[PDB]
């Protein structure tokens, strides 16, 4: 009943962005339930730093250390020092047991970069996947195959990214398929009784959702994107597309500029995740070039054409619920026509399925982690 | 006959160190002999100072860029920090075409970043060595291992290095077999006419020389190696060790506490790359933990006791040249002891063979790069 503090082991879990956030938070919660056997230390880069905080907020979730690195418009090089620096102060001060990354950003990297210079072992949430393109995500790509050589323990959510980590020489010991965390996160924030004012403002309409911000998409891409989607909206008259548009000001410029104060586009602030996570599970369609939105979308039955000329999602692409439009605008606006004219195109789609798992990743991977550890 | 500079690939070579230099200069000379195809640029981190500087003087080759980044007893967060931002600026200003890095220093590793974070594409030379434990050597596997997954093209000095790739899923059309440019330098440096003080005062006697530097053996298994080489001393009358001391002040206390001011034990100043390859030629027994010099040791048939418990170098094993001690004091002591009391087994060991290839390694990468490039 009272918690015995003096024999735990010391799990760090590091991150720095609102996805990561998302996807990390259920983990933490699983981790403080065996206050016994752990002492659970959250660490943030603060890589982002409002879009981190509404996650944070969200779950409730104080880190214990928070570096505050991100600087206006910054480089790779930028996060990359300031990250490592200050995670090699915090790491030498708490001495961790285990550090605990996830994903592909750029912290996710120097995180596991700071533990192997410490030699700390590192567990990476969400290991394996792939599109073997080191240019297309840049530089997620290349920070998921970075952190693989340096990982300890890989918990891949599905099948296939343990395979690809098999392929490369890693440890089939130490590789554990668990499903993604953001189907922990999505069962504890889609609820049957909800509203938003974009959902009042819409009547009877339907609703197109769209994110974009991938890097190797500024520019050109996304302008071909935004001139796509004004010309869906100019054909479907009873269309409303809703754009909470990422904080990068790169992303912003390029919205403003090409659908900003079009009639029924509404460019809005970033989310909160219960109310995106409820908007979604309310769209007609979703246009995305994210990660997040591509695990969560076949569990709501959502169809989602990906902006991308690759996928490391390729379960959501089998389940049916992610269809590749890659960026050229003529592809783009023909693919998302067949859906808003085609019911049967849209049918195919729509239909739910949890190929990224059963929300239940994080009570495993603690598992792991603990039995490693003889703990 | 007149040189036409109009047309050229830009080729940038960087490297740091003592060693990396070594391995570079015949590949910068050989980049030299083409200067129609290629504009040869020559960037230094001088992650080593003094060092490098030694070995740039030996060959002649005077940096375009030089960050001069060494700090007295520097982190690897220092050099990594100071690297990445120095490289970043060089390519910024260069924009070269090709980025060539060697091996597995943490320039190596921050070379191939900073390329990576310019879009441009980076050639591994000498590619492909494994030990498999990432704290042993530390930090070089996780160097080259960071570095294989950044590489566009790999050029492996055996074909063991080779399979090592694609054993990780390398793109079996971007590696390729050349022999180590260890050798390029080697067939250069040694010469039948020679000689050096240290080898005056040796009169008849037999020649130990030694080196020890690699990061995981600093502090007790140096001890225990310098324990047991002073035991050896004491046995063997006729026996003199000559140790070119590394510049790392951990190195030379620990040098200087246990082998200082004895007998017939010479600690000096770091060889020149000329004077060390041919007192090497001419030792009956060498005591290291150096890379490069399990490399040489074979074409020079000179027996060699390993001081470690891994090595990435299992080609000179096999050729019977390089045997594995450890570190422990007892072993080492027993293994020196039988090669410098028994001759039948010396005899095994020192059989020369070239299993590190031909010297002409230099001249298959640039053909290499050429052909990638379709110039
Ligand atoms: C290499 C890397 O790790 N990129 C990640 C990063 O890209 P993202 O494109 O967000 O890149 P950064 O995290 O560098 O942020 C660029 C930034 O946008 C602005 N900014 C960002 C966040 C914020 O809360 N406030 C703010 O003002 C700042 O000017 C800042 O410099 O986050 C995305 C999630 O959104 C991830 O999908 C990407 O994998
Ligand atoms: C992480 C890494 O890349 N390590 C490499 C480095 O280790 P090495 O042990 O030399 O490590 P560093 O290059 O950081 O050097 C520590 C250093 O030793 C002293 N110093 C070194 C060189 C010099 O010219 N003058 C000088 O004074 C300095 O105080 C300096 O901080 O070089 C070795 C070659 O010798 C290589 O086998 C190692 O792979
Ligand atoms: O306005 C938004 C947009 C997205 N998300 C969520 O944020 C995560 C994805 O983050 P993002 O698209 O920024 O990055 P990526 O997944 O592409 O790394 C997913 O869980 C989404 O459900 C959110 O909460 N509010
Ligand atoms: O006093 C010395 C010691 C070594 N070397 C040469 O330096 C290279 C290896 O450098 P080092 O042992 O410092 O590092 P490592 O090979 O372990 O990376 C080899 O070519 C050696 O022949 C030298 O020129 N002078």
């Amino acid at each position: 009943g009272p918690v015995d503090m003096t024999e735990r082991l010391k799990v760090m879990t590091i991150f720095g962005t609102r996805p990561e956030a998302i996807k990390m938070a259920p983990l933490v919660l699983e981790l403080q339930k065996h206050p016994e056997k752990i002492e659970s230390i959250v660490t943030v880069t603060a890589q982002h730093r409002q879009m981190l905080d509404q996650v944070l907020s969200i779950f409730g979730i104080t880190p214990d250390f928070d570096l505050n690195i991100m600087k206006d418009r910054q480089t790779l090089i930028d996060i990359t020092t300031r990250g490592l620096e200050g995670l090699d102060k915090v790491m030498k001060e708490a001495k961790p047991d285990i550090v605990l990354v996830h994903g592909d950003t750029t912290t996710t990297f120097i995180a596991s970069l700071a533990a192997f210079y410490n030699q700390i072992p590192v567990g990476h949430v969400e290991a394996g996947l792939r599109t073997w393109d080191k240019y297309s995500p840049y530089p997620e790509e290349m920070n998921r195959q970075l952190t693989g050589v340096m990982a300890d323990l890989h918990f891949s959510p599905t099948a296939k990214s343990a395979t690809n980590l098999q392929k490369e020489n890693k440890d089939e010991s130490r590789i554990f398929i668990t499903g993604n965390t953001a189907i922990d996160a999505l069962k504890t924030t889609v609820k049957e009784t909800y509203s938003h004012p974009v959902l009042e403002k819409l009547g009877n309409n339907r609703l197109v959702l769209m994110t974009a911000h991938r890097r190797e998409n500024l520019g050109e891409p996304m302008r071909n994107m935004f001139r796509a989607i004004k010309r869906l909206v100019d054909k479907h008259e009873d269309v409303q597309v809703v754009y909470p548009v990422h904080m990068n000001p790169v992303v912003r410029e390029t919205a403003n500029d090409i659908l900003g104060d079009y009639g029924r586009i509404h460019l809005i602030e970033p989310l909160d995740v219960i109310d995106f996570h409820n908007v979604a599970a309310r769209s007609y369609l979703m246009l995305t070039d994210s990660g997040g939105v591509q695990e969560e979308a076949p569990s709501l039955g959502v169809p989602v054409l990906v902006l991308r000329d690759t996928t490391e999602r390729p379960e959501g692409i089998e389940a049916g619920t992610l269809k590749l439009a890659g960026t050229d605008e003529e592809t783009i606006f023909s693919l998302a026509d067949e859906l808003l004219s085609d019911k049967e195109a849209h049918d195919k789609m729509s239909k739910a399925s949890n190929p990224y798992g059963d929300g239940r990743a994080s009570e495993r991977i603690v598992e792991a982690i603990l039995k490693h550890f003889n703990k």
